[PDB]
Protein backbone atom coordinates (compact mmCIF):
# COMPACT_ATOMS: atom_id res chain seq x y z
CA UNK A 1 0.00 0.00 0.00
CA UNK A 2 3.28 1.92 0.30
CA UNK A 3 3.88 0.43 -2.98
CA UNK A 4 0.97 1.50 -4.33
CA UNK A 5 1.60 4.65 -3.20
CA UNK A 6 5.18 4.87 -4.72
CA UNK A 7 3.73 3.82 -7.55
CA UNK A 8 1.12 6.85 -7.90
CA UNK A 9 3.47 9.23 -8.08
CA UNK A 10 6.12 7.33 -10.77
CA UNK A 11 2.98 7.24 -12.93
CA UNK A 12 2.79 10.56 -12.24
CA UNK A 13 6.12 11.69 -13.03
CA UNK A 14 6.34 9.45 -16.11
CA UNK A 15 3.12 11.58 -17.54
CA UNK A 16 4.85 14.82 -16.56
CA UNK A 17 8.45 13.74 -18.36
CA UNK A 18 6.83 12.60 -21.61
CA UNK A 19 4.82 15.92 -21.70
CA UNK A 20 8.56 17.80 -21.13
CA UNK A 21 10.22 15.36 -23.75
CA UNK A 22 7.91 17.07 -26.68
CA UNK A 23 7.86 20.56 -25.01
CA UNK A 24 11.48 21.13 -24.51
CA UNK A 25 13.28 18.19 -26.47
CA UNK A 26 16.09 17.11 -24.15
CA UNK A 27 18.27 14.12 -24.41
CA UNK A 28 18.25 13.86 -20.40
CA UNK A 29 14.74 13.64 -20.11
CA UNK A 30 14.45 10.65 -22.45
CA UNK A 31 16.83 9.17 -20.47
CA UNK A 32 14.67 9.40 -17.13
CA UNK A 33 11.53 8.87 -18.85
CA UNK A 34 13.54 4.92 -19.47
CA UNK A 35 14.14 4.64 -15.78
CA UNK A 36 10.78 5.61 -14.44
CA UNK A 37 9.17 3.07 -16.73
CA UNK A 38 11.48 0.44 -15.06
CA UNK A 39 10.69 1.53 -11.88
CA UNK A 40 6.65 1.08 -12.33
CA UNK A 41 7.91 -2.41 -14.28
CA UNK A 42 9.36 -3.08 -11.34
CA UNK A 43 6.64 -2.10 -8.76
CA UNK A 44 4.18 -3.99 -10.58
CA UNK A 45 5.65 -6.89 -10.20
CA UNK A 46 6.21 -6.74 -6.76
CA UNK A 47 2.27 -5.92 -6.60
CA UNK A 48 1.39 -9.29 -8.90
CA UNK B 1 9.92 25.78 -14.02
CA UNK B 2 8.28 22.42 -15.60
CA UNK B 3 11.80 21.34 -14.51
CA UNK B 4 11.37 22.58 -10.82
CA UNK B 5 7.72 21.08 -10.98
CA UNK B 6 9.49 17.78 -11.70
CA UNK B 7 12.23 18.23 -9.34
CA UNK B 8 10.21 18.77 -6.22
CA UNK B 9 8.38 15.15 -7.11
CA UNK B 10 11.63 13.40 -8.07
CA UNK B 11 12.38 14.89 -4.03
CA UNK B 12 9.27 13.57 -2.93
CA UNK B 13 9.62 9.89 -4.05
CA UNK B 14 13.14 9.78 -2.97
CA UNK B 15 11.69 10.55 0.76
CA UNK B 16 8.88 8.03 0.66
CA UNK B 17 11.89 5.59 -1.08
CA UNK B 18 14.01 6.28 1.31
CA UNK B 19 11.65 5.49 4.32
CA UNK B 20 10.48 2.09 2.79
CA UNK B 21 13.97 0.49 2.51
CA UNK B 22 14.33 0.99 6.94
CA UNK B 23 10.47 -0.62 6.56
CA UNK B 24 10.62 -3.72 4.56
CA UNK B 25 14.26 -4.08 3.57
CA UNK B 26 14.58 -4.91 -0.57
CA UNK B 27 17.36 -4.29 -2.45
CA UNK B 28 15.37 -3.32 -5.32
CA UNK B 29 14.13 -0.59 -3.81
CA UNK B 30 17.43 0.67 -3.19
CA UNK B 31 18.15 0.31 -6.79
CA UNK B 32 15.09 2.72 -7.45
CA UNK B 33 16.52 5.29 -4.43
CA UNK B 34 19.78 5.59 -6.47
CA UNK B 35 17.91 6.16 -9.49
CA UNK B 36 15.64 8.70 -8.39
CA UNK B 37 19.00 9.77 -6.92
CA UNK B 38 20.82 10.39 -9.81
CA UNK B 39 17.86 12.08 -11.58
CA UNK B 40 17.49 15.00 -8.89
CA UNK B 41 21.78 15.31 -9.46
CA UNK B 42 20.96 15.73 -13.64
CA UNK B 43 17.89 17.82 -12.58
CA UNK B 44 19.68 19.98 -10.39
CA UNK B 45 22.36 20.73 -13.23
CA UNK B 46 19.95 21.46 -15.36
CA UNK B 47 18.92 24.06 -13.22
CA UNK B 48 22.37 25.59 -12.46
ZN1 LIG C 1 11.44 6.26 -10.42
ZN1 LIG D 1 13.26 9.66 -11.23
Amino acid sequence: DYLRELLKLELQLIKQYREALEYVKLPVLAKILEDEEKHIEWLETILG
